[PDB]
């Protein structure tokens, strides 16, 4: 049975092969919102945009759960018991689809790093380094990784993202945050041309800014609704994986091995 225990701790590997294309998840969230409103208008995000995307991904779990039962039967009347152990695995998944419990270990119940300001004003020299935290809502500056100072901030929206021309440092690739409707870019430091340690870091920052909602150098509302639903789905599917990992061995131990 030290082989069986590997299954109970190899089954977690099958549950992470269930890959999906992100742009297909966003596509289905969008069509879900539109079909839920119907003829009406989108004042608030509907619940079924969350419930029906989650219910769709949970149904994918039936397969690996029934693989786990077959593997354990290989290691081990045992056939007649297989007819009863697999009902309780299907019936446990059905129960997961019957009700959506949002009261625990859920949101209801994005990028960090050091950035250097390349352009320095008349009152300062060298370069200015600060600890930067990016969220989907706002930008914040700090003097250290402890994130205690809370001195400068920028809005994710009403802001634009751009690359830079030739002449900027190549050893510390520089991007820029800027506005065109305002002269002062959220306590601007000479157009906020910020250097990173590597070019890959800049690209990752640009991706995070775009995800947050920074405009590159239905859509305004639908994209925010799609993003909100996507994050809520991920957090709730983390719960569903923990429950399945911890309930499969006990269902097999009770119904098959101990009998």
């Amino acid at each position: 049975a030290r082989i069986n225990r590997i299954f109970h701790e190899r089954f977690p590997f099958e549950l992470v092969k269930m890959e999906f294309d992100e742009k297909e998840l966003r596509r289905e969230i969008s069509y879900a919102i539109k079909n839920i409103h119907g003829i009406r208008t989108g004042l608030f995000t509907p619940d079924m945009a969350f419930e029906t995307i989650v219910k769709k991904q949970v149904k994918k779990i039936r397969e690996p759960c029934l693989k786990c039962v077959d593997m354990v039967i290989s290691e081990l009347h045992i056939r007649e018991r297989e007819g009863r152990t697999k009902e309780q695995v299907m019936l446990l998944i059905d129960i997961e689809l019957a009700y959506m419990n949002t009261n625990h270990e859920d949101f209801i119940g994005i990028r960090k790093g050091w950035l250097t300001i390349n352009n320095i004003g008349i009152m300062k020299g060298g370069s200015k380094e600060y600890w930067f935290v990016l969220t989907a809502e706002n930008l914040s500056w700090y003097k250290d990784d402890e994130e205690k100072e809370k001195k400068y901030m920028l809005s994710v929206d009403n802001l634009k993202l751009r690359d830079v021309e030739k002449g900027f440092m190549s050893s510390k690739h520089i991007f820029a945050l800027f506005n065109t409707e305002q002269r002062n870019v959220y306590k601007d430091y000479r157009q906020l041309e910020l250097a990173c340690e590597t070019q890959e870091e800049v690209d990752s920052w640009k991706a995070s800014f775009l995800r947050a909602g920074v405009y590159p150098e239905m859509d305004p509302q639908l994209e925010r609704q799609v993003e909100t639903i996507r994050n809520l789905v991920d957090s709730y599917m983390a719960i569903v994986n923990k429950t399945v990992r911890d309930l499969m061995p006990k269902t097999i131990m009770h119904l098959m091995i101990n009998n």
